[PDB]
C-alpha cells in the first residue's frame, strides 16, 4: 500500500511528508510536483492505467498544479477501472463550497482545505496519517 | 453538519458515540439501530430523498444490520441525487477484500474494519472524530 502525493509547492510537500511520518506511517510515499509526471505514474506510458491494476494506493491531490488542474486528474482517476477504486483525498488551499461539491461529485473520497496556520496545517496532516492507519485502502481492478 | 450513525449493536453504538465526543466533536448525532428507519430519515416517507436535499451529513454505517445489509443502504444513498454527495464511512466487522472493494465500487468514501481490541476500537473512533473535524463535509443537491 502506497501514498501518492501530488503537490507542486515543495514546502507543503515536505511538510505533509514529515507529518505523515510523525503519525507513525512508514508507507512508501511517491510524490509528483506536476500533473504530467503523476499521470504517467498512475496511468503508465500507454496511459491505459493498467500499471495501477491491482495496486493498493491512496492519492493526496493539491488542486492547484502548474501544468493542469487537479480536477482533471480526479476525473481521470475515478473514470478508469484500474484506478477509480483508489481513495482520493483532496488536500488543497481553497475552501470554496462549489469546488468541494464538484470534487465529491467527481468521486473524491475526502476533501480537506489546507489550514492557514502552520501548526494547524501540520496537525491536520498528522490526523490524516493517523486516520490512514485506521482505514482500509483497497487494490484496484486487475 | 449532522452525523448519522447506523449501528444495531448497542454496545458499539455507545462506544462510537462517546469516543466521537472524546475527540471534541459536539455535532448532532442521530442514531438508528435498523436500516429501515435509517432509510426513512434519509429518503423520507415518499422515498424520494428530498428530505436530504441540501443537508450536510456524514454517515457511519455497519454492514451487518438486523433487517437488511448496509451495502444496500450504501447503494441507495450513492445513487440518489440528494444523498449521494454525503460522505459514507463504512464501519463494520469484516475485512475481506471482496466486501471492501464492493463498498468502494458502490461509492463508500471510506471503509474502516472495526478493530477487534476494544481499546484500539475506541481509539480508532477517536481518530475518526478528529479527522471528521479536519475534513470538509458538503451539502447534497437540492
Amino acid at each position: 500500500v502506497t501514498i501518492v502525493m501530488i503537490e507542486d509547492d515543495l514546502g507543503h510537500a515536505r511538510l505533509i511528508e514529515k507529518n505523515i511520518r510523525r503519525a507513525g506511517v512508514n508507507n512508501e510515499i511517491i510524490a509528483f510536483t506536476d500533473g504530467t509526471s503523476a499521470l504517467n505514474y498512475l496511468f503508465g506510458d500507454d496511459k491505459s492505467g493498467r500499471v495501477s491494476a491491482g495496486r493498493a494506493q491512496l492519492v493526496l491531490l493539491d488542486l492547484n498544479l502548474p501544468d493542469m488542474t487537479g480536477i482533471d486528474i480526479l476525473k481521470l482517476v475515478k473514470e478508469n477501472p484500474h484506478t477509480r477504486r483508489s481513495p482520493v483525498v483532496i488536500l488543497t488551499t481553497t475552501d470554496d463550497q462549489r469546488e468541494i461539491q464538484r470534487c465529491y461529485d467527481l468521486g473524491a473520497n475526502v476533501y480537506i482545505t489546507k489550514p492557514v496556520n502552520y501548526e494547524n496545517f501540520a496537525n491536520a496532516i498528522r490526523q490524516l496519517g493517523l486516520f490512514f492507519s485506521v482505514m482500509q485502502v483497497p487494490e484496484t481492478e486487475g
